[PDB]
């Protein structure tokens, strides 16, 4: 099964992940309702997720998408928050557990801004917040999020909602791009679980400003 390798804070790999997580924090349009109010995270640990079987499924699909898209698989490192993160590290990403109510329909959603994925750690809209205190802005409880390899292939770009069950014909993913009267931050959607790998597991707290 899945093995977690602990990365030391002194390692460049830990430092790159933490820097991407911290630098991509943004102020959200919901006044912090979903994910809480913070300018910084306190990173507890960063672990590399090892699973040969899951890795093979991901690499097999990446090669297939690369062949279909003029040798450009268009992988990107992106964040994912979910209340069911434990299932993802042990069983991998699964479109059978898609976010049905997402703006692009029943896909698996990722963010390039860590704070957007932080809005989903305790569920859609932040749910009822942490299990212990029922606080979406809890500064005590440890949160987890994933920093993932995502195979995008040929993306269908959109500015506003377009619900679908599967990728558009001839495409491998959908991207919601930010725009003036539209999205604040980008989102990336795949419709096949084998198009993402949970590369890193980050344990963190949000910090009170
Ligand atoms: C079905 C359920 C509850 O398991 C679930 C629901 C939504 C997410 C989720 N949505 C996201 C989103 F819409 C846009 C975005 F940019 C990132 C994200 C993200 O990181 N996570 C994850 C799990
Ligand atoms: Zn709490």
């Amino acid at each position: 099964g899945t093995i977690l390798l602990d990365l030391a804070p002194e390692d460049k790999e830990y430092q790159s992940v933490e820097e991407e997580m911290q630098s991509t924090i943004r102020e959200h349009r919901d006044g912090g309702n979903a994910g809480g109010i913070f300018n910084r995270y306190n990173v507890i640990r960063i672990q590399k997720v090892v699973n040969k079987k899951l890795r093979e499924r991901f690499c097999h699909r990446q090669k297939e998408v690369s062949e279909e898209n003029h040798n450009h698989h268009n992988e990107r490192m992106l964040f994912h928050g979910s209340p069911f993160i434990n299932a993802i590290i042990h069983k991998g990403f699964d479109e059978r557990h898609a976010y049905i109510g997402g703006m692009f329909g029943a896909g698996i959603y990722f963010a390039e801004n860590s704070s957007k994925s932080n809005q989903y750690v305790y569920g859609i809209g932040g749910g009822t917040g942490c299990p212990t205190h029922k606080d979406r802005s809890c500064y005590i409880c440890h949160r987890q999020m994933l920093f993932c390899r995502v195979t995008l292939g040929k993306s269908f770009l959109q500015f506003s909602t377009m619900k679908m069950a599967h990728a558009p014909p001839g495409h491998h993913s959908v991207i919601g791009r930010p725009s003036v009267n539209g999205l604040a931050y980008a989102e990336y959607v795949i419709y096949r679980g084998e198009q993402a790998y949970p590369e890193y597991l980050i344990t963190y707290q949000i910090m009170k400003p």
